[PDB]
């Protein structure tokens, strides 16, 4: 009944299904802490498919790991809207997020204006967050089938999201180059 | 002779266009390509973003990539970049047609086609704003004191060549970052 503190204030059917979901999440190496911190837990087991392995890093680690400037790194993280956690020593950044933010540096190395570069991140992040919303709803519609236990959905999202992820990177990339092409001809 | 590529241009403007056309022809660009494109400036740069000059119809895309024509045309509308909604009109850049053809695979995995088409629409709109912020960013880096057409063309080709390899990986990383923070 360690699990009991993870079901929270839930009752009846919803508590028994959540208990099945929690048992399974624990076998997938999700810790009680990740489950308590994530409400609802349903898609904790799909997260590793989009690059969250549960490992964290500080801004200092990021800046030495990926060879980038800490000030610039901080500005980018703000633009993306992630971890306002201003302190550059707190180990509170998803590892994939630090890699992604460090790419900023190379555009500045080529002589692009640091301010314009942070701007582009800001604008891209705004657009993509809306697109991520609709994506989630889209995939939710697909997995959620009447008489679906919470565990049925979690397992079904693993199978579905697993198949979709390899297509998404190429898709968004094509969609960016489509805009660039038509901004050049335009 | 170039003269008809130069047209009504006179003065400094003709003299500069002559040097740009000169360099474009040795870059392997045809007089044909230069006429249709005004100004001809980004012609030796647009290949870097996947515009090779090839054009296709929605029907050819449909047949060549084995995707549903009707779904394909909804996706093209959702991107919102070419005005002809005629299956046989040859007005889609080849790379745009392939990109539109990817959408059906999401549908064969159980995603609802109305939701997919809407996602395309929302993505297209987010990316067009970024793309304009990118254009201004690129120009600032390229445009220098009293630059000629040709300096601009050379500067843009060098700069885009260096940036493009980075851009794909970057936008893809940004999408996944948003997907990690979905709650
Ligand atoms: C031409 C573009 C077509 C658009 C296709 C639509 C894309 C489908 C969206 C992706 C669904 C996967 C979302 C996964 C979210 C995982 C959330 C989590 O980390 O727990
Ligand atoms: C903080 C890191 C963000 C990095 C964002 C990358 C900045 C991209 C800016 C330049 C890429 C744009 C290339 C195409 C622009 C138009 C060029 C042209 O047609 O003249």
């Amino acid at each position: 009944a360690n699990i009991d503190d993870l079901l929270g204030d839930l009752g009846g059917t919803a508590r028994a299904e959540r208990a099945k979901l929690v048992e399974w999440l624990l076998e997938q190496g999700i810790t009680p802490d990740e489950i308590r911190a994530t409400n609802p837990p349903l898609l904790l087991a799909t997260r590793h498919l989009v690059g969250d392995d549960g490992t964290y890093v500080s801004a200092r680690e990021i800046s030495e790991n990926y060879g980038v400037d800490l000030e610039l790194l901080q500005r980018v993280q703000r633009a993306v809207g992630l971890a306002r956690v201003d302190d550059p020593d707190a180990v509170v950044h998803m590892r994939a997020d630090g890699e992604a933010a460090a790419r900023a540096q190379r555009f500045v190395e080529l002589g692009l204006n640091p301010d314009q570069v942070v701007l582009v991140v800001r604008v891209l992040a705004e657009g993509l967050s809306h697109a991520a919303e609709a994506m989630r709803y889209t995939a939710l519609e697909a997995i959620m089938r009447p008489g679906a236990t919470e565990l049925d959905i979690a397992k079904g999202s693993q199978a579905l999201v697993s198949q979709i992820v390899p297509l998404l990177g190429p898709m968004i990339q094509d969609m960016l180059f489509m805009q660039l092409r038509h901004m050049m001809e335009t």
